[PDB]
């Protein structure tokens, strides 16, 4: 079997992008954000706290022939951006893009913190990471991938996202059409429950390459890219009036320069971030100050390679039995 379903984002800076997904039968479709450094499937439902509930498309069991509540389990996670969610565990009938797994763990949110409330646009998570970090107890269940895995063509998902436009997941096959070149494929550590990867280096604009191993995740849910400290302070004093904020918290730029360009290696190969994916826009509204896409990750003990970098390329999630990733352009 296969999948394809396109994904959009969910405003004019690409904060998260959007697939939706089938639950249920007969089936309710809800807009979820999927999350290759997350690994729980979750949504805002009829259980979910009525005042944390503003907009979003909910999840009713009581409505799906196929539910069964998962007697005595519970879920409760916090994300590295500090936002939260916890509640019960149902399996159902799930389906993305034509692709269907049945009896799959539905976390159906009870609480809610504030940044999901405040998003009307995403009504859940759909956890793409290895089923290692699933919080459900007390019996940890698998990610959708996990349990489709064994019904795909091939095993493997990948990621296509637009910038200021449409992309799409596919899953079970390689879209050839939807790349140039060729596809590199580097290691994977799963040993911290992420798509874990060593990126061989980086290069500012037109600068030369700097070979440097940086470790780091492919996380389709964080924004961002969150690199070494001495990368971005490299980054951004190519920037007229760039500097870090601390009241801000990161780099900001004058809205008014142009951006130079983001390499960083896979391997042999090169992967081009343009400067214009890197402008996150005015800090507030109406501000000539603006957010930079390049950010420090010295608080957080990880690099992360965010949306920012992924969009930049075609992406290979390779779930056989040695994990690895691939990164193309497009
Ligand atoms: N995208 C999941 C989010 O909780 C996350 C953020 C940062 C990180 F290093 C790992 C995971």
């Amino acid at each position: 079997s296969t999948g394809s379903a396109t994904t959009t984002p969910i405003d004019s800076l690409d904060d998260a992008y959007i697939t939706p997904v089938q639950i249920g039968t007969p089936a309710q479709t809800l807009n979820l954000d999927f999350d290759t450094g997350s690994s729980d499937l979750w949504v805002f439902s009829s259980e979910t706290t009525a005042s944390e509930v503003d907009g979003q498309t909910i999840y009713t069991p009581s409505k799906s022939t196929t539910a069964k509540l998962l007697s005595g389990a519970t879920w409760s996670i916090s994300y590295g951006d500090g936002s939260s969610s916890s509640g019960d565990v149902y399996t159902d009938t799930v389906s993305v893009g034509g692709l269907t797994v049945t009896g799959q763990a539905v976390e159906s949110a009870k609480k809610v913190s504030s940044s999901f409330t405040e998003d009307s646009t995403i009504d859940g998570l759909l956890g793409l990471a290895f089923s290692t970090l699933n919080t459900v107890s007390p019996t940890q269940q698998k990610t959708f991938f996990d349990n489709a895995k064994a019904s795909l063509d091939s095993p493997v998902f990948t990621a296509d996202l637009g910038y200021h436009a449409p992309g799409t997941y596919n899953f079970g096959f390689i879209d050839t059409t939807a790349y140039t070149g060729s596809i590199t494929y580097t290691a994977v550590s799963t040993k911290q429950g992420f798509w874990e990867w060593t990126s061989t280096g980086y290069a500012v604009g037109s600068g030369t390459f700097k070979s440097t191993s940086i470790d780091g995740i492919a996380d389709t849910g964080t924004t961002l890219l969150y690199l070494p400290a001495t990368v971005v302070s490299a980054y951004w004093a190519q920037v007229s009036g760039a500097k870090s904020s601390s009241s801000v918290g990161g780099y900001v730029f004058p809205c008014s320069a142009t951006l130079p360009s983001f390499t960083f290696g896979v391997g042999s190969a090169r992967i081009v971030i343009p400067g214009d994916y890197i402008d996150f826009g005015p800090i507030s509204t109406g501000s000539s100050s603006c957010f930079g896409g390049i950010q420090s990750s010295a608080g957080i003990g990880i690099n992360i390679f965010g949306d920012v970098a992924l969009k930049a390329a075609f992406v290979v999630f390779n779930g056989a039995t040695t994990p690895t990733l691939g990164f193309a352009s497009k």
